[PDB]
């Protein structure tokens, strides 16, 4: 398509669907990246000199969080723009449906990167809209290829309602979902509900089983629906097969004692 494969940082990614990515760029079989600065170049060699030039080894605004390898910076679309329509340029890749893309200064971009000795890489982001039309947590999420099924879509997930969370604004993601999107959600959500069966051997709300967590009450409730657990109902035999799961081997989790973000 616009075009069939790309090479970030030393991977070679082959894209799900085009980019607007310039005629003139598209058409090239293969768009060569730069790992950090997201400028989309026409050749290796291109590439591989600038690279001496840059000296971006990391994403452009503050880090908001920083636990462990995994770290995530809050980019204001105003700021520092041009990455941020690189980012929607990359993200379309990966995404059949993206409106927006040069009008970037409306939105957040929450970036998350992998460290090491060589920098702090991308390995995904999410989007959202400064002031919203529908109150709104995520206008957008994607997690690179060769970072997926690692769990780094629900931290990322998490991560958005955190946010919302301390802001006091329950809100839910740009409800036309993608496929993917769709099951990552779906099935966090289940986690998430299931999680709170196990830590509260008392039973309460719905709306208090909201603010307590952040998913709305339209979600979860539609969760608890697809469950055999609708009613506005705990399946004992269930919150402890997941809590028994979650034993095993932990998350990629979200450590909200290791994030510095004030709302508003
Ligand atoms: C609001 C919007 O704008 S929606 C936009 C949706 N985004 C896209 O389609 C962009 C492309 N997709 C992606 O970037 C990614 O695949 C994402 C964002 C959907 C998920 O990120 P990932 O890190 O791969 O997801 P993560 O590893 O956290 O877990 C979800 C996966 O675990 C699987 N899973 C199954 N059961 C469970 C469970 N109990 N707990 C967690 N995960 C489970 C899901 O099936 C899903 O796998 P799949 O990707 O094969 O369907
Ligand atoms: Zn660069």
């Amino acid at each position: 398509r616009c075009p069939s494969v790309i090479e970030f940082g030393k991977y070679e990614i082959h894209t799900w669907y085009s980019s607007p990515y310039p005629q003139e760029y598209s058409r090239l079989p293969k768009l060569y990246l730069c790992e950090f600065c997201l400028k989309y170049m026409k050749s290796r060699t291109i590439l591989q000199q600038h690279m001496k030039k840059c000296g971006w080894f990391h994403p452009p605004a503050n880090e908001i969080y920083r636990k462990n390898n995994i770290s995530v910076f809050e980019v204001d679309g105003n700021v520092s723009t041009i990455y941020c329509q690189n980012l929607c340029l990359l993200a379309k890749l990966f995404l059949d449906h993206k409106t927006l893309y040069y009008d970037v200064e409306p939105f957040l971009f929450y970036v998350l990167t992998q460290n090491d000795v060589k920098g702090c890489h991308l390995v995904g982001y999410f989007s959202k809209e400064k002031h919203c039309q529908q109150k709104y947590n995520v206008s957008c999420i994607m997690i690179l290829p060769q970072y997926q099924r690692k769990g780094y879509g629900r931290f990322l997930i998490d991560f958005s309602y955190l946010l919302s969370k301390r802001e006091g604004q329950a809100g839910s993601p740009e409800k036309p979902l993608s496929d993917l999107g769709r099951l990552s959600y779906m099935a966090y959500w289940k986690s998430v509900i299931l999680e709170c069966l196990y830590h509260q051997n008392d039973k309460q709300i719905s709306i208090k089983k909201l603010s307590k967590l952040t998913g709305i009450c339209p979600q979860d409730i539609t969760s608890t629906l697809h469950h055999l657990r609708m009613l506005d109902r705990r399946e004992k035999l269930i919150q402890d097969h997941m809590a028994k799961l979650q034993l095993n081997l932990r998350p990629v989790d979200v450590d909200p004692e290791c994030l510095r973000w004030t709302p508003v």
